[PDB]
């Protein structure tokens, strides 16, 4: 009912992706999206010490160095606070869900957004998610590179 989707490391690609290559972080968890987007007046204000608690996932703002909490801010703001009521059981889900990131390529890993690189004749996986979506960035017929991990479709396992 949910899509999970998260950044893959990327040095052909500024900003978070570049970041996380940089840094040896392979998936950085974006977000986990109900289809009731959020408007109007969160019921709490996420701190900063909360959202800390999401271990692993990287901010996508240069402003924090990508670190911590404009992303997540942002994540609690728009897509948690009126679909989970409380930020604890939001934290929890989002951290062991960027835990099992960490671990290694998910269950279902589908490519979202690639950059296709000319070099290495590769759609380096950019943004991927837990279920099939149509492409952007993607060259016809090449294979997909998900943090390195080379499949021969949009979709990893
Ligand atoms: C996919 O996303 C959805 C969000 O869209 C995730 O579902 C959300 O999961 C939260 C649990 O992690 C759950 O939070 C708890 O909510 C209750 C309030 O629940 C009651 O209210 C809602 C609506 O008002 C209703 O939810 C029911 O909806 C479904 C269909 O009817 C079904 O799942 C089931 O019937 C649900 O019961 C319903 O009336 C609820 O009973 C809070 O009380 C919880 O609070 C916890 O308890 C404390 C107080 O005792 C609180 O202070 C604590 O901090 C504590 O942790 C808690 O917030 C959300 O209700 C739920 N949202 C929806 C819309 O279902 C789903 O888990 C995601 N799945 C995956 C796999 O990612
Ligand atoms: C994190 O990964 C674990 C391991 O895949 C998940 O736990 C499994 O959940 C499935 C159903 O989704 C069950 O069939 C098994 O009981 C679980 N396996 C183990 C080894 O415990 C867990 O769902 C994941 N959590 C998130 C938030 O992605
Ligand atoms: C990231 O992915 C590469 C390629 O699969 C793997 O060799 C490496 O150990 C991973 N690093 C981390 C920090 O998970
Ligand atoms: C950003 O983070 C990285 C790694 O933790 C580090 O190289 C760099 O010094 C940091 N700060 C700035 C201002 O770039
Ligand atoms: C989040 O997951 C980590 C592992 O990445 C674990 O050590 C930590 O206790 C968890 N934090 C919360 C608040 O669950």
């Amino acid at each position: 009912e949910n899509i999970t989707q998260w950044n893959l490391q990327d040095n052909g690609t500024e900003g978070i992706q570049r970041a996380m290559f940089q840094r040896g972080v392979n998936r950085s968890l974006h977000g986990i999206w109900p289809e009731k987007i959020c408007t109007g007046v969160p019921s709490h204000l996420a701190t900063d010490t909360e959202l800390k608690a999401i271990h692993g996932m990287m901010d996508a703002s240069e402003k924090t160095n990508y670190t911590c909490c404009r992303l997540q801010r942002h994540e609690w703001n728009k897509h948690g606070w009126c679909n989970w009521y409380n930020i604890e059981p939001w934290i929890l889900l989002m951290n062991k869900t960027q835990a099992n990131l960490t671990e290694g390529q998910p269950l279902r890993e589908c490519a979202v957004t690639c950059r296709y690189d000319r070099d290495s004749d590769l759609n380096v996986v950019t943004q991927a998610r837990d279920s099939p979506t149509p492409l952007t960035g993607c060259k016809k017929g090449k294979n997909f590179s998900f943090a390195g991990i080379l499949v021969q479709g949009p979709c990893n396992f």
